[PDB]
């Protein structure tokens, strides 16, 4: 796809690339210049042509059209489309153009979190988007800080003498969600496998059925992520992640256990593990209870983590809604009277 694209290229008869903002197994996102809308810039998502991406690209436009036409004003910041065509066989989607990514401001940021103000902000956002998609019978099933786009990405830097790092801070924090070739409508088959590893919900790996919940699972993940600047669950292997979430959230509740086909995690009614292994040896390193992550005891932080802990309750019932999310203490600073 280096072959079908370069800069200066003309698409579509009238969007000219003048940058690629990032590549991916799933293609690549191009910037361009609209010639027939007043050179209005744009990007561009040109997908890879494999079975896999043309499908997800082709469901992510059914999605957008529905979200887009369903909220034309973006009052719940989920990414505009404004058209897709075929270029060399490859399908390529128009987008309003967004800023970098909220891990590509992390990795660019030398990994340092997000300061807790900017966090409440986005996350608050990042709820009020994808309860949209829930309001209205959809799961995104892919949450990832990859995914949750900055507006604009302008900051400042100031060394911070604490740390003795140089700190970048957005002057704009707000956000849009992307991604959704994988979005599922309540109705439509659920993928056995959905959501990267490191955001996927417990029913997933179980195979228990999801539905609306794992995204509350993945956001809490994203949450824990802004604040520290890295995942908490830092593997690619199922049976790991299981480990890791119960030294980090305590047990996994017996009604899960009891009822999923997944046996080869489990030997009788517990993990299948070995503390002693290199494996069990990195997981007791690197995991331990959640709230001994958090980085100051102030309230602020405590509401936060108890936020976090809500969305990762096991049980996807018991599990808070996005809906109930938005009312969480942690955003009554958000709601301070003017
Ligand atoms: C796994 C994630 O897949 C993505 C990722 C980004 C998108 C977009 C999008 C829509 C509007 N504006 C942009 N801007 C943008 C800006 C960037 O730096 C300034 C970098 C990138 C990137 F290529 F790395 F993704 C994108 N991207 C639409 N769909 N997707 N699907």
């Amino acid at each position: 796809m280096h072959l079908i694209c370069q800069s200066g290229d003309v698409l579509s008869a009238r969007y000219e690339i003048v940058d690629t903002l990032g590549e991916g197994a799933f293609g690549k996102v191009v910037e361009c210049i609209d010639h027939k809308a007043g050179g209005r810039h744009v990007a561009v998502k040109i997908v890879k042509n494999v079975d896999r991406y043309c499908e997800a690209a082709r469901s992510e436009i059914q999605v957008l059209e529905h979200l887009n036409t369903t909220d034309p004003n973006s009052t719940f910041r989920c990414v505009q489309m404004l058209e897709w065509f075929e270029h060399h066989g490859h399908i390529c989607i128009v987008f309003e153009l967004l800023g970098l990514s909220t891990y590509d401001f992390i990795k660019e940021n030398g990994f340092l979190p997000f300061r807790l103000d900017h966090i409440r902000k986005m996350a608050y956002q990042i709820c009020k988007s994808v309860n949209f998609l829930h309001s209205n019978k959809l799961t995104h099933t892919d949450l990832k800080p990859e995914n949750i786009l900055f507006v604009q990405s302008d900051y400042t830097e100031a060394y911070n003498p604490k740390i003795k790092r140089d700190e970048r801070t957005l002057i704009n924090p707000d956000i849009k969600v992307v991604d959704f070739g994988s979005a599922t409508y309540d109705d439509e088959h659920h993928s056995t496998l959905v959501s990267t590893r490191h955001y996927r919900a417990p029913e997933v790996i179980l195979a228990l059925g999801w539905s609306q919940p794992c995204d509350v699972w993945s956001i809490g993940c994203i949450l824990i992520e802004y604040y520290l600047g890295f995942t908490v669950f830092p593997t690619h292997d199922s049976k790991e992640h299981l480990a890791m979430m119960e030294r980090i959230l305590g047990p996994l509740p017996k009604h899960m256990i009891q009822k999923t086909r997944k046996r080869k995690y489990f030997h009788h009614d517990r993990l299948d593990w070995d503390e002693h292994s290199s494996a069990g040896r990195y997981v007791s390193r690197a995991c331990k209870p959640l709230k001994e992550f958090m980085l100051s005891q102030d309230v602020e932080h405590e509401r936060l983590f108890d936020l976090i802990q809500k969305m990762l309750e096991y049980d996807p019932a018991k599990r808070i809604t996005l809906r109930e999310a938005l009312k969480h203490p942690f955003f009554d600073l958000l709601k301070k009277s003017i």
